[PDB]
DNA sequence: GCAGCGTCC
DNA sequence: CGACGAG
DNA sequence: CCTCGTCGGGGACGCTG
C-alpha cells in the first residue's frame, strides 16, 4: 500500500531538553502518536537544515540515532530543503553547494530524498540549475509543484509537467523525482475537487509515466484554505478547506479519494503538512485526517 | 510609474 | 521553522 | 532548568510612499 505520514516539526514534537538528538526524538514521539491512534506511520518529513537560513540543523548524535530509528521502524523519511535552495538563482554558487551538503547528509542518515521548490521560470533554466548538482547514490531530488498567479510557468498542468521532465530526461540527469502538492496545483488553478476532476488529471499523469514514472513520485496531501487560482498558499486539513470541505459527507466522491487510490496502487509516499500553533491542536487535526484516511484505505 | 517593503511558505 | 541568547 | 524575541545568503504575493 501507500506510505502515509506527516511533517514533523521540531517545536511541536520534540521533548524539552532533547539536546543533541532532537530530530530523532521528535520522530520517536511522532511514531508513538501513530500507534496511539491506530495509524502506523510509514513515512515522515523533516527539515535537516533551515528552512529559512543556510545552516544545517541536524547534529552528529542526531545523525547516528536517526539512521537507527529509520531502520528500526522502516520509515520512508524525506527531507524538505530550505527556502533558499534555489539552484537556478543568479548568485547560486553558495546555494548549490549548500544543497550538496544536504544531499550528502541525507544518504548518511538514510533519508530517501530532498524536496526542492520549482521556480516560476522556464524549464531550460530549471534543468540548468539542476545540472550544477552532482547526484548522491540513494537520494532523489523531488521537484515540488509550486504556486503562483501571474507567471507563465506554474508546473501544475500535465503539459508543463511533461515538458519539464522530458527536458530532464534528454539532459540525462539521474535521481530526479516529482512531488505533487495538491494545495499548490489548486492554488495554481487546477480544480481537483471532484473525483472526476482528479481522475482526469491523474490519468494524464500516468500517461507520461515514460518521462516521470510513479516510482519517482511523492505527494503532499494538503487541502487549501484559498480559492482555485489564488497564487497564495494556505494549507488546511483534508475536507476542511476550499478543495474538499463540500465532500466531507461523501468522501469517496472527493478528488482526494482518487489521489488516495493512485497512491495506494503505486505505493507512493504521502505527506500531510499541517501547521498549528501548539501540540494539542495539531494532534486533534491529524487524528481526524488519518482516521478518515484509514476509512478510504482499510 | 516604480522602488521599497512586510508576510507567508 | 529552528537556533540562539536574554533574562 | 524555563520562556520569549529575533532573525534568516529565496521568492511569490500584495501593499505602500
Ligand atoms: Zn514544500
Ligand atoms: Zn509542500
Ligand atoms: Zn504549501
Amino acid at each position: 500500500g501507500g506510505m502515509f505520514g506527516a511533517f514533523v516539526s521540531h517545536r511541536l514534537w520534540s521533548d524539552s531538553g532533547c539536546t543533541t538528538t532532537c530530530i530523532t526524538n521528535s520522530i520517536a514521539n511522532y511514531v508513538a502518536f501513530g500507534e496511539q491512534i491506530g495509524f502506523p506511520f510509514k513515512s515522515a518529513q523533516v527539515f535537516i537544515a533551515g528552512p529559512r537560513k543556510a545552516v544545517i540543523n541536524i547534529q552528529e548524535d542526531d545523525k547516528v540515532e536517526l539512521l537507527k530509528m529509520i531502520v528500526k521502524h522502516n520509515l520512508w523519511v524525506v527531507a524538505h530543503g530550505t527556502y533558499l535552495d534555489v539552484p537556478w538563482s543568479r548568485r547560486s554558487a553558495f546555494v548549490t553547494h549548500f544543497i550538496q551538503q544536504e544531499l550528502l547528509i541525507c544518504k548518511e542518515v538514510g533519508i530517501k530524498g530532498l524536496v526542492l521548490h520549482l521556480g516560476a521560470v522556464e524549464p531550460e533554466l530549471i534543468v540548468e540549475g539542476l545540472k550544477k548538482i552532482k547526484p548522491v547514490e540513494g537520494v532523489v531530488i523531488y521537484l515540488e509543484t509550486p504556486h503562483n498567479k501571474h507567471h507563465t510557468y506554474k508546473y501544475s498542468t500535465m503539459e508543463q509537467i511533461k515538458e519539464l521532465f522530458l527536458r530532464i530526461r534528454n539532459t540525462r540527469l539521474k535521481q530526479i523525482g516529482l512531488c505533487i502538492d495538491t494545495a499548490h496545483i489548486w492554488s495554481s488553478g487546477v480544480n481537483i475537487s471532484s473525483y472526476n476532476d482528479a481522475g482526469q488529471w491523474l490519468r494524464s499523469l500516468e500517461n507520461i509515466h515514460s518521462v516521470i514514472p510513479p516510482s519517482h513520485i511523492m505527494f503532499h496531501l494538503n487541502d487549501a484554505a484559498t480559492e482555485c487560482g489564488s497564487g497564495i498558499d494556505r494549507h488546511a486539513s483534508l475536507f476542511e478547506g476550499m478543495i474538499w470541505k463540500s465532500y466531507s459527507h461523501k468522501i469517496k466522491q472527493s478528488g482526494l479519494y482518487c489521489f488516495v487510490e493512485y497512491i495506494t496502487r503505486h505505493q507512493c509516499p504521502a505527506i500531510l503538512e499541517r501547521n498549528l500553533g501548539s501540540s494539542m491542536q495539531l494532534q486533534t487535526a491529524l487524528t481526524a485526517e488519518f482516521t478518515t484516511l484509514k476509512s478510504l484505505l482499510k
